[PDB]
């Protein structure tokens, strides 16, 4: 699946991975996240997150 990057402090959100201590269980799409959700480590909304790819 795809990789997200914050582009505040750079932590990856991988959709492989999920983030399970936040309440995402792994192969959770980004677009799939919470309206609420932020990044786990600074706190940016989805907004800031760029994806990995062309």
């Amino acid at each position: 699946m795809a990789k997200w990057v914050c582009k505040i402090c750079g932590y990856i959100y991988d959709e492989d991975a999920g983030d399970p201590d936040n309440g995402i269980s792994p192969g959770t799409k980004f677009e799939e996240l919470p309206d609420d959700w932020v990044c786990p480590i600074c706190g940016a909304p989805k907004s800031e997150f760029e994806k990995l790819e062309d």
